[PDB]
C-alpha cells in the first residue's frame, strides 16, 4: 500500500512523501537525502518524530499510519558507536551529554540491539565499576548510566549471568548502607529487581548482600517512589523464591514488622496512594494470601497421632474443662472412645468416629484446622459459645461446627482468590488485612460468627445447609467494595448486612 508522511530535518523544511511500502527503506532515505543535499546516505534511518521516537526498521515499517511525522535521523549503529566513543572522552561534559543520550536511546530494541553487540553492557559496568569519584556531577553521571544499563538489560538480550558480579554487589551495596543518593537508590532498586525477575543464579546473592532489615527500611521513607521500587524489589523476592523457602522468608519479613511499617508510612501516609505503588500493594496482598496455598491443598494424614492432636486439643478446650466430671481409668477404653466420638458429633463433624476424615478434602485441608485451632487458643471464648449452642445434632435447627468451618474456609480462600498469580494490571486491594499479622484467621473468626448469625436468622435445618452457605458468601462478598481500614468496620458493614437485609437488596 502507500502511506503518506512528512519527514523532518533539523533548520530545514519538512518534505512530504507518498511512501510505497514495497519500495525499500534506503532508497526512499536516498531521495530523502537528495532533496535536503545530504552527502552519505548511508549514514541515516527513519525515526518517528514524536512520541518515544522510535527507529523504523525493514520489519516494523508496516505500523506507520497515513499522516505521521517522521525525522531523518542519525542510523542506530552509527549512534551507538559515536556515543560509545564519546563515553571514553576525556572531556567529561561530553560524556555527562553523552549518557544523557544513551539513558534515551537505550529504551528503543533497534538500538539498544546495536549499543549491546558494541560490548556495551561491560563498557557501562566498568564506568561503574572504576569511574573518577571526585567530580560535580558524578551522581548525575551515575544515575544515568544505571538508567542505561538497565535499558539495555530489559531487552532479554543479555542474561543476567553475563553481568559482572562484582557490579552486582556495587549496587547491591548502594541498597544495604544506611544512605545513599536518593536518585542512585532507585536505579540500583529497579536493577536488583529486575535482576530477580530474570534469573535463578543472581537470586540467591541478593539475600546475601542485604538483609531482610535494610529492605524493608527503604519503606520508612516520605519518598513515595522509593517505598515503590521497595516494595518491588521485595515482591520480586517472594515471587521467585523456590517453594521451598518462601515461608521462612514470609516470617523474616513479618518479624521486622513489614505489614505494620507498611501501614503505616504507605497505607497511612501523608501523600496520596499513586497508581504504581497501588500494584505494588496487590501484588504483596496477592503473595501473602498465596502463602496459604500449602495448607489448603495439604491433606491431613490420619495416622499421624500429631495431627490428630491438633483435633484432641479441639475436643478437649470444647469439651474438657474442671467443671466437667473425670473420666478416670476404670472406663473401658470401649467407653472412653464412645465420647470421644460423641464429642465429635457435637463438634460438627461428619466422620463422628475418624473425625481427622473431614481434612483430606483439599481444598480446605489443613488449613481449615489451622483456623479451627486458631479460633479456639485466640478466641477462646467464640469458640466455646458456638461449639455448646450448636452441641446437640438432636436438635435439627442447629448448625454443625465442622462442617460449617471447613466449607467457611474453602469459601474465603475463594472470595481472596487464594493460589493465583498476579498480572501486571490490577490495582485492587483490600486495606484491612494490612492492620493484623494474622488477617486471614481474624476473618475467619468473624466470619464463622457471621456464619452462625446468618444460619439462626434463617431457621434452616441440616437440609438447608448449601443454601445458608450461598447466603454468607454475599454477605462477604457485599462488604468488601466498601473497603474498610480495619477487621471492626468489615464487622460493623456484616452487621448492617443482615439476612433481612441481604433479601430486601435483591428485590432490587
Amino acid at each position: 500500500d502507500i502511506v503518506k508522511v512528512a519527514i523532518e530535518w533539523p533548520g530545514a523544511n519538512a518534505q512530504l512523501l507518498e511512501i510505497d511500502q514495497k519500495r525499500p527503506l534506503a532508497s526512499i532515505i536516498k531521495e530523502v537525502c537528495d532533496g535536503w543535499s545530504l552527502p552519505n546516505p548511508e549514514y541515516y534511518t527513519l525515526r518517528y518524530a514524536d512520541g518515544p521516537q522510535l527507529y523504523i526498521t525493514e520489519q516494523t515499517r508496516s505500523d506507520i499510519k497515513n499522516g505521521t511525522i517522521l525525522q531523518l535521523a542519525i542510523s542506530p549503529s552509527r549512534a551507538a558507536r559515536q556515543l560509545m566513543e564519546r563515553t571514553q572522552s576525556s572531556n567529561m561534559e561530553t560524556r555527562l551529554d553523552a549518557m544523557k543520550e544513551l539513558a534515551k536511546l537505550s529504551a528503543d530494541v533497534t538500538f539498544a540491539t546495536e549499543f549491546i553487540n558494541m560490548d556495551g553492557i561491560i563498557v557501562l559496568t566498568r564506568l561503574v565499576e572504576s569511574g573518577t569519584k571526585l567530580l560535580s556531577h558524578y551522581s548525575e553521571m551515575l544515575a544515568f548510566t544505571l538508567t542505561a544499563f538497565l535499558e539495555l538489560m530489559d531487552h532479554g538480550i543479555v542474561s543476567w549471568d553475563m553481568v559482572s558480579i562484582t557490579f552486582i554487589k556495587q549496587i547491591a551495596g548502594y541498597v544495604s548502607q544506611p544512605m545513599v543518593d536518593v536518585s542512585i537508590l532507585q536505579r540500583s532498586l529497579a536493577i536488583l529487581e529486575s535482576m530477580v525477575l530474570n534469573s535463578q543464579s543472581l537470586y540467591q546473592k541478593i539475600a546475601e548482600e542485604i538483609t531482610v532489615g535494610q529492605l524493608i527500611s527503604h519503606l520508612q521513607v516520605s519518598n513515595q517512589e522509593i517505598q515503590t521500587y521497595a516494595i518491588a524489589l521485595i515482591n520480586a523476592l517472594f515471587l521467585k523464591a523456590p517453594e521451598d523457602k518462601r515461608q521462612d522468608m514470609a516470617n523474616a519479613f513479618a518479624q521486622k514488622h513489614l505489614r505494620s511499617i507498611i501501614l503505616n508510612h504507605v497505607i497511612r501516609g501523608n501523600r496520596p496512594i499513586k497508581t504504581e505503588m497501588a500494584h505494588q500493594l496487590y501484588v504483596l496482598q496477592v503473595l501473602t494470601f498465596n502463602l496459604l496455598e500449602e495448607r489448603m491443598m495439604t491433606k491431613m494424614d490420619p495416622n499421624d497421632q500429631a495431627q490428630r492432636d491438633i483435633i484432641f486439643e479441639l475436643r478437649r478446650i470444647a469439651f474438657d474443662a474442671e467443671s466437667d466430671p473425670s473420666n478416670a481409668p476404670g472406663s473401658g477404653t470401649e467407653k472412653r472412645k464412645a465420647m470421644y466420638t460423641k464429642d465429635y458429633k457435637m463438634l460438627g463433624f461428619t466422620n463422628h468416629i475418624n473425625p481427622a476424615m473431614d481434612f483430606t478434602q483439599t481444598p480446605p485441608g489443613m488449613l481449615a484446622l489451622d483456623n479451627m485451632l486458631y479460633l479456639a487458643k485466640v478466641h477462646q471464648d467464640t469458640y466455646i459459645r458456638i461449639v455448646l449452642e450448636n452441641s446437640s445434632r438432636e436438635d435439627k435447627h442447629e448448625c454443625p461446627f465442622g462442617r460449617s468451618a471447613i466449607e467457611l474456609t474453602k469459601m474465603l480462600c475463594e472470595i481472596l482468590q487464594v493460589g493465583e498469580l498476579p498480572n501486571e494490571g490490577r490495582n485492587d486491594y483490600h486495606p484491612m488485612f494490612f492492620t493484623h499479622d494474622r488477617a486471614f484467621e481474624e476473618l475467619f473468626g468473624i466470619c464463622i460468627q457471621l456464619l452462625n448469625k446468618t444460619w439462626k436468622e434463617m431457621r434452616a435445618t441440616a437440609e438447608d445447609f448449601n443454601k445458608v452457605m450461598q447466603v454468607v458468601r454475599e454477605q462477604i462478598t457485599r462488604a468488601l467494595p466498601s473497603k474498610p481500614n480495619s477487621l471492626d468496620q468489615f464487622k460493623s458493614k456484616l452487621r448492617s448486612l443482615s439476612y433481612s437485609e441481604i433479601l430486601r437488596l435483591r428485590q432490587s
